[PDB]
């Protein structure tokens, strides 16, 4: 007969076929391969997004890599010898606008390291899940945790309260704690502490957070800029129409004096030319492409949008180029002209530090990660077990124990390689809908990730207006959880609204969670006291 | 027979009782009075909120009221005569921080004028509705239109693109157009142009906008401040820990130079002492009070929260005082020591100007108002007609014609007195639930508004941390519209999300509407073209 039939029969009757229980689950070999291909096509946008987001945090390097500069910018630093010409020693301000050249070079090196680390963590997680749990699930660094890790815990170019290495240690300890909790069966009971309205709306809140990042110049397409009155207005003017802000001291007559050592922002204020940014309109075109591909059920919509926007930007002498006519642009183009490369992680691997373990901020991060991974992983896996028909009458699908242990182990391993926590992707559903039932789907996704490695030069050249619409559409899709909040009941509607709006406005996830929980406790104090009084016996 | 029974019988058998159809609708006199009292108690927060919001726009006065200042702030301006001491002529920067004393005095005068105008517009609208339509509905200046009029169309202290008088003319013409449209029966047809997902989510969007205003230092309790990296972080530090920002020019070596004539912001950047602002915690206490009063179905919850927070602030030598130890504070206290006053509108009444009618921004405002009033009034009235049992099998409740004409006339009259458009309040439902069926409820609310006049000194002394939680809770209650969007369908979910998130982030309502409509058209182009091709006959 057909050669595929012979191959399927041979594999099913073999020893590895019985190991993976192919016959008992009604799927042979090619259904597994097709399901793995579909899942990889649906989740491949993480390869660009995660590396960009994590690289924005600055990585391991610090002020020690800034180089001394000349008195005038027109003279090369090594030729700054003459009357009144001296070398300026670097300070913290070298990390921020205008950025010192050495810092930017290090940041590019960190970006390559983080691409490789993302690929390796996804591969190891998928293989561990496939071999141990024997489930068709794919693991990769999560999205909300990426944004929270980069822009809040560590901050832009290390402007946060915790260094990169200490945050890696926090992720490591969180993974170990999650493993220990899942191994003794206290995970389900611990999941009950979070009140219901906070437990749901939080997801929506994160989506809003992500969307806001996509509407930002540092991070996405623009369209939102600084305003002296309202703090936020309509941006998206060309890069030559933007200026920075600096703190000043005023008086009661009208004088102003610049404040020494103050933080200078990026080019966030727009003077003229609104709605004229070419990169903004290129990002809009990519957004439209992804949205149409999502409506018509095309797999890999985000891949297509990102690839279109990136390929348009690879030309050199345009207004939307990714390789500007500078030294950094020329170096980036030179690395890009190499199509394939085998990059070895140099700075990011094995970069843990336990110095800040006694700080109060550290723990605020460690708990927050622990919350998200406990909820998300609990929410996703069971949902997946419903699509594959594994759930019995008791609500258990056998391999849940090893599924949770494998997720925790993947988190630990990813922390060792220098990336944000890894989780199970919801996109795995698209593989289950195609017929994947065993762990061969995870192995197939792992092989695809291995082949996605070796393309670091192509993945390291993706501009900010290409990582923009994917975040917005991810927020759109996360928004669907609001339909199960009872907005008629104030005692539920107030905490959910507080969580949802505080996540993007304070630009933090922990603050939204804290506000929601505090509001819930305050609003339920009276009822709890009345119940306690009735129970004790002072009241009827 | 009790005396109340005799009074009810006498009124019901009288001529005015037959005029208002008291007997035919099963309500006599005291049910009408009680329903009016309940409605007024539920809607009385507008008396403070609307005046504060509209006064933040600066009113009619301009740079011409700034007074010349001395070379040093320590010398009184009229004694600035000596070596090198001159008078600085005012410029536009006198309107912004630091604010010229004459401008602040004028703004206080405008605040009194706007309190009186708000009361008068509400009274006239209620009387016109009660006498003509004969419905138990109360009219007052709307909330989203207040915020849009003040902070977007006119801008803070006149920093927008349209002056106050031109915006009043826009409101006037919008009211006239709405009257003409409703009189010829094209209102229902015109209401169908807005796509459904935009037509719903817009309400939720406005709520978010309002909540953001309540989390702002200019406008509410604080908690959200400027950030050099993310533009927005956790504020709410004491007023002595805040500094301003000014635009600068950088170079490639590290120098910075202040830019001449740039806009200086308010005290928005926080250096230290986060979560230590006493006014922030007072606002939180007021928020909690209103939240419990809302949970337990207490009428006038917002009144109680506002009154508590305001009464705490009336003491003079504290950190939460509304009368600081300055000249402006002393003048405010002197006006407050008067309990009752008869204020006559001096600047705001009859201040229309038709100069900017050929500007493109003008029309962008005029349409936007016209949208909101067409939707909101259509959404509310019919809903009210369901609670009172007026809707027949055909969907009409007889007096809808005069109801819409009365709403339009009230809009025009309010525009003449110098306020944002007036609409029907949803809070009127609380009066219908109590038994109100005729127009005597509107007359009762009008009498209550008339007696609420004469208390301008008390209403003019309400601080910003008292107008804060009401806006947040109004946003919470408007948020309930999201449950009727199908978030599973991308072709609907994308426009709704775009509208909802663009309203508060760009800090404008028109931009959210434009984005939503544009996204809807773009996403439906392919389907519309395919349908048209099938209809014409080129396709099967
Ligand atoms: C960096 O280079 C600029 C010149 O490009 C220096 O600016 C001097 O000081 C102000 C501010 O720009 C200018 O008005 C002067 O014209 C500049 N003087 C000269 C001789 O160019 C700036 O001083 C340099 N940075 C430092 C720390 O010296
Ligand atoms: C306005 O008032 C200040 C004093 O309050 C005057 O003095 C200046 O103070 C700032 C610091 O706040 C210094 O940077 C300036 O060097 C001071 N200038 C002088 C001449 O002493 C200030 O001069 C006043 N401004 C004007 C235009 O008169």
């Amino acid at each position: 007969p057909k050669l595929l039939n012979r191959l399927n029969t041979y594999v099913g009757s073999s020893r590895v076929g019985k190991r993976f229980k192919l016959a008992e689950r009604n799927s042979t070999f090619t259904t597994e391969l097709r399901a793995g291909t579909a899942t990889f096509l649906t989740m491949a946008y993480i390869l660009a997004v995660n590396a960009s987001i994590l690289s924005d945090s600055g990585g391991t390097c610090s002020v020690s890599d800034c180089i001394p500069l000349c008195s005038n910018p027109a003279i090369e630093p090594s030729q700054c010898t003459g009357p009144g010409l001296r070398l300026i020693q670097p300070d913290v301000s070298c990390k921020f606008n205008p950025v010192n050249p050495g810092y930017a070079a290090c940041v590019e090196e960190i970006r390559k390291d983080l691409i490789v680390a993302t690929v390796a963590a996804s591969l190891i997680g998928c293989v561990i899940m496939g071999l141990m749990a024997n489930l068709p699930l794919a693991l990769a660094p999560g999205m909300g945790t990426n944004a929270y890790f980069a822009y809040t815990v560590v901050g832009f170019h290390g402007s946060g309260s915790i260094s990169y290495r200490t945050a890696l240690a926090a992720v490591f300890i969180e993974g170990l704690i999650f493993l220990f909790i899942s191994a003794i069966g206290f995970r389900a009971k611990l999941a009950k502490l979070v009140p219901k309205p906070v437990r749901i709306s939080s997801s929506a809140g994160i989506g809003l957070f992500l969307a806001f990042i996509g509407l930002q110049n540092n991070q996405g397409i623009g369209l939102v800029g600084y305003s002296p009155s309202t703090l936020v207005t309509l941006a998206a003017c060309p890069a030559s129409s933007r200026i920075s802000l600096a703190p000043v001291i005023t008086s009661a007559n009208g004088t102003v004096s610049l404040l020494a050592g103050g933080s200078v922002s990026g080019d966030i204020m727009c003077i003229h030319g609104r709605m004229e940014s070419p990169t903004f309109w290129l990002g809009i075109v990519g957004f439209v492409i992804i949205a149409y591909c999502l409506v018509k059920n095309v797999k890999g919509a985000m891949i297509y949008g990102i690839v279109f926007v990136t390929a348009v930007s690879w030309f050199r002498n345009t207004e939307v180029t990714a390789f500007p006519n500078t030294s950094a642009g020329d170096a980036a183009h030179d690395y890009f002209k190499k199509i394939v490369d085998v990059h070895v992680i140099k700075h990011t691997a094995g970069a843990l530090s336990f110095s800040g373990i006694n700080k109060g901020h550290f723990w605020e991060a460690l708990v927050t990660f622990l919350y998200v991974d406990i909820l998300d992983t609990t929410g996703t896996l069971y949902s997946m077990a419903r699509f594959a028909g594994f759930v019995d009458e008791k609500g258990d699908f056998a391999g849940q124990y090893f599924a949770f242990m494998s997720d925790a182990s993947a988190i630990v391993i990813g922390s060792l390689l220098g990336t944000s926590p890894v989780t199970v992707f919801i996109e795995s559903s698209t593989g289950i809908r195609e017929g994947g039932r065993t762990g061969l789907t995870a192995i197939t996704v792992a092989v695809y990730f291995l082949l996605a490695m070796f393309f670091t030069p192509l993945l390291a050249s993706i501009p900010a207006w290409a990582v923009g619409p994917p975040l917005i559409l991810v927020g759109v899709m996360m928004m669907k959880s609001v339909t199960e909040i009872d907005w008629e009941d104030m005692r539920e509607a107030i905490p959910a609204f507080v969580t949802m709006i505080l996540m993007p406005l304070t630009y933090s996830v922990a603050y939204g969670l804290i506000g929601g929980i505090g509001s819930y406790v305050v609003l339920h104090l009276w009822d709890w006291g009345e119940e306690g009084l009735v129970k004790l016996g002072f009241l009827k």
